[PDB]
């Protein structure tokens, strides 16, 4: 595989975003995932619609949490593969209540046919990023509240408990590392974005690997 990828720098990677106070991490790191896999389909980076899934994926739980195998699985079983544009049906759940599920008026902005899961093997995961785009992955990430920058080594992997985005990684460096987009604004940590360590399965970054499917 490549020493090292960054799908920010190749413009395939979306702002940073606020879930708020309200537990919708899981449909952050699936709608990331869709975004990025749309654009690498040669179609424009368009952010998506989270409140889509937190108010109409009754498979997941809104602000009290989900899967993204579930979000991934309800926009193809339950959507027919299509997901909304942020614009036409926008984030409502930042304080913690997720209005009611709502089909008319908005406009479908990307299209998934499937999803895969990935092997619990980070090697497989990195070599799959690098041809195919970001992953959305499960983590434990209770031991993220004070980070502020540099490449965890100490992660506390026990639980998973939080979704994020595989945007990178590097092999070259001393520690080689994974670079996650979290959806925590980019006053947390580097921009809005950790490292962990790659090779220790950190915050159980292996366990929980998937990607929507475009085409
Ligand atoms: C989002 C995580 S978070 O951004 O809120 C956060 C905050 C501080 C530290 C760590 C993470 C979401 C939080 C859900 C929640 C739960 C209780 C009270 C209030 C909110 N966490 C998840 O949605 C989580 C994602 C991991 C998916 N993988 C997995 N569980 N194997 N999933 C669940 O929380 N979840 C899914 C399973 N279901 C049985 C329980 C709820």
């Amino acid at each position: 595989a490549p020493a090292a990828v960054d799908w920010r720098a190749r413009g395939a990677v979306t702002a940073v975003k606020d879930q708020g106070q309200c537990g919708s991490c899981w449909a952050f790191s699936a709608i990331g995932n869709v975004e990025c896999q749309w654009f690498l389909a040669g179609h424009p980076l368009t952010n998506l619609s989270e409140q889509m899934l937190v108010s109409c994926d009754k498979t997941d739980s809104g602000c009290s949490g989900g899967l993204m195998n579930n979000a991934f699985e309800w926009i193809v079983q339950e959507n027919n593969g299509a997901v909304y544009t942020e614009d036409s049906y926008p984030y409502a759940s930042g304080e913690g209540i997720s209005p009611p599920c709502t089909t008319s008026g908005h406009t479908v902005g990307a299209t998934i046919t499937g999803h895969v899961e990935l092997p619990q093997d980070e090697a497989q995961i990195a070599a799959w990023l690098a041809v195919n785009g970001p992953v959305a992955v499960a983590v434990d990430a209770s031991s993220w509240m004070t980070y502020t920058g540099g490449v965890m080594t100490s992660c506390v992997s026990e639980q998973l408990d939080h979704g994020v985005l595989l945007v990178g990684y590097n092999d070259s460096a001393a520690v080689p590392y994974w670079i996650i987009k979290n959806s925590w604004t980019t006053q947390w940590g580097e921009e809005g974005y950790i490292r962990i360590a790659k090779g220790s399965n950190q915050c159980l970054v292996k366990e929980e690997a998937s990607s929507a499917v475009v085409g």
